[PDB]
RNA sequence: GUUAAAACUCUUCUCAUGCUGGAUUCGAAAUUAGGUGCGCUUCGCGUUUAAGUC
């Protein structure tokens, strides 16, 4: 199940909302999904079908959770959404949300230039092969994660990445908090925001041990 | 195949008001309207009257 980790740089800020007023510090793997998806769609690939159905663990995608400075990557925080990493402290926390009014469109966004790790896993060979094909196109133009994405908001390249075989506590909260996703299909338009009640994190269902 | 898309941080408002390139310094220092040229040329103070007289 040989994988692909990499660095998202984010050229433009992002923002990403987690309802009940709420926010992230980076965004989640689910947003990654979504735009390949729909540029898997653009290309008009077998792999637009295997991420049509919302439904398909065939690869892996992990939350895009940011690559520290000198930490590896910040871990969650037991019953908080604060970040620390391992290596010093470097506490993402709120101070990358900044509020912010469009003509009278208030919302909240994240500070640019701050970078996050990427690691898509892919069991299957010939799933890898579309996805270093899907990746190359990561590489070469961008990933684009968050809302107001048309605007330009979350857009982010990557800087160095490696196609690296991947060989306790959860990173990313499993499916009580509220993850809340929407199968927002081309032809099947019906958006769906499903509340799936899970386990948060500090504790795309995944875990990372010590 | 992102709680997504769907929304231009937009409109109004002149770097403007005061302050003179002004002050000081003479176009004068040197040079003679000088050099050449005869107021010359033509025209006789002539004409008239006895030193008479007793």
């Amino acid at each position: 199940m040989k994988e692909i980790k990499g660095i998202l740089e984010s050229i433009t800020g992002f923002s990403i909302p987690l309802d009940n007023g709420e926010y992230a510090l980076y965004p989640a793997g689910r947003h990654l999904r979504g735009a390949i998806g729909y540029i898997a769609f653009n290309l008009d690939l077998p792999i637009s079908s295997k991420f049509l159905d919302f439904d398909f663990d065939d690869i892996i995608f992990r939350d895009l959770l940011p690559i520290s400075k000198c930490g590896k990557i910040f871990y969650p925080e037991k019953n908080s959404n604060s970040l620390k990493c391992p290596s010093c402290n470097e506490i993402y926390g709120s101070s990358v949300l900044r509020n912010i009014m469009a003509r009278g469109l208030s919302y909240k966004e994240v500070i640019e230039g701050k970078k996050y790790r990427l690691s898509i896993i892919v069991k299957d060979e010939k799933y890898l092969n579309e996805m270093e094909a899907i990746i190359r196109y990561i590489l070469s133009y961008g990933i684009y994660l968050g809302n107001k994405v048309s605007k330009g908001y979350g857009k982010f390249k990557i800087k160095e990445y490696s196609i690296v075989d991947i060989l306790v506590l959860l990173l990313s909260d499993a499916i009580e908090k509220d993850i809340v996703f929407s199968k927002k299909e081309i032809s099947s338009s019906k958006f769906e925001i499903i509340r799936k009640r899970g386990k948060a994190k500090g504790d795309f269902g995944e875990i990372i041990s010590l």
